């Protein structure tokens, strides 16, 4: 097919402001986002955990929007988010149909020192790529990154898995609970410009092939625990805000509150990214160990 | 007076972890913390909220060491915090009474970039200004700036109010529920000069006149509300980050989404304290406005 619905999710993670304020804006005097051509809709996923301002009030609504999930039955009883994922399915979806979406972007925010970060999902995506390739490039010179998840297991959960061409936006860093008039710009850089490359490519203009080298989620790094079960040896002061950059054997990873290192294994290179992200602590993780790992796709017309 | 009992609280909030680890550290082995001539009791104040990553349970535990909780009789209707405080009060405590704990420091950490921050309640009462002093000069040349809360009504609810000398330490910026090598380190340092400090005083060291800056709250200024309620502006961009910097009438304080920016006020300079701070929309401001004012102190001798 062609393009058609578009979205743009906040909310998913209620405690994540700058992803989530504009949104609703943009419900209340949305003429801010609207093109003359393209059409863009403005919606906020977890209502209930945005007022509190609390990642999730029951489960994670961000790993719930698949079979898995989506497939449970009706109970007024059954966790909140879950609900939420299921009937989100109708106005957007649902998942794998065909009248669904195809374009939706679910807004994020982190606390980990990441700024611009597109996440992409599936490595074989030839035109996500030309648009993951197409924002880089309209972004500089301030700075933006590229995230893949290649799950080889092959199967997404996650809020925006609903679109045909999914796009994960996050940008760092902004603690949760709070709203920096900064970080609410460090990032509008794309979208209203996303919004653009959207109906643009309508006009099949073309660019040649292509392969951005991204950086490739292959391991996530535990928390060197002491004993009894509280942590050792935290993040150090090396790696803090340092995403996206590469980590030798020697460079520090680790430090011990009595005052000792722990260095890399291995002898490879690796850009952590996520590095000291709140919300995954309860995970006892202290970041993503990353290959800057090729990504080649083809040229596109329209 | 000779001072005996000195007790550490940390865990006082669930989000702030510097003081969790710290505390739990110490409770492994205080060496770092022991002195002679003193006992130093490092104590987890709110066990359950540092469980949930909450700010705690049913209420906050910095604002209820007071006669209308303290008149309360221990029990099961009785929420958790009402009763942890009393056990607090019972161990460290009762209130104002020389049957308690002499001086008690409690750790926070703040979102907002304040880093070093000593809290001090009330301001005329010689004894703890000399400490602050020592403090400022022993832990230089960083801001080693300290926060004034004088209640002309002459009271105060603070966990930390049962000791006969109550010390807040806060520093910032550290996510909540994020543990960061460097902020834990300043901290480290703070207390180092506050512990090893009543040693040398316990020991008779004489100590000279001396004065010190402060800061005194004169107005908790607020984001801009919206038609019924929601927040419409927001902190402005050049002010982020500027916590203890000097704020004349015209400055931005604000912004909104139209990029439209709204000022000061008043006609004189403030000091914009916990400028942005994750607790304040829940504790309501955007940012503390106060004023620099001077505390000279009369020369001390255990
Ligand atoms: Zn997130
Ligand atoms: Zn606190």
């Amino acid at each position: 097919e062609h393009i058609q619905k578009v979205a743009i999710f906040g909310g998913t993670h209620g405690n994540e402001l700058t992803g989530v304020f504009l949104v609703k804006h943009w419900l209340e005097n949305g003429a801010e986002i609207q093109r003359t051509g393209l059409e863009v809709k403005p919606f906020i996923t977890n209502p209930r955990a945005v007022k509190k301002c609390t990642r999730y009030i029951d489960c994670d609504l961000n790993r719930i929007f698949d079979l898995e999930n989506l497939g449970k039955k009706m109970s007024e009883d059954l966790p909140y988010e879950v609900r939420r994922a299921q009937e989100i399915n109708h106005l957007f979806g649902p998942k794998d149909s065909e009248d669904s979406y195809d374009i939706i972007f679910d807004l994020h925010n982190t606390t980990s020192n990441m700024g611009c970060t597109l996440i992409l999902e599936d490595s074989r995506n030839n035109f996500l790529i030309q648009m993951f390739h197409y924002i880089k490039t309209s972004l500089a010179p301030l700075p933006c990154y590229v995230y893949l998840i290649e799950h080889p297991s092959l199967k997404y959960a996650t809020t925006r898995s609903i679109a045909k061409y999914p796009v994960g936006i996050e940008v760092g860093p902004q603690p949760q609970g709070v709203l920096r008039a900064d970080i609410l710009d460090q990032m509008r850089k794309m979208i209203k410009h996303a919004l653009d490359f959207i109906h643009h490519f309508n006009e099949g203009k073309e660019f040649p092939p292509c392969a951005i080298e991204v950086y490739k989620i292959i391991e996530k790094v535990d928390y060197p625990r002491d004993e009894n079960g509280e942590i050792a040896a935290i993040i150090h002061p090396n790696l803090q805000d340092q995403d996206w950059k590469p980590l030798h054997p020697g460079d520090p990873m680790f430090l011990t509150l009595d005052g000792k290192t722990i260095p890399l294994g291995g002898d490879c290179t690796v850009y952590p990214v996520f590095v000291n992200e709140a919300a995954y602590y309860e995970k006892k993780e202290a970041f993503a160990k990353t290959t800057k790992l090729t990504l080649n796709a083809k040229s596109i017309r329209c």
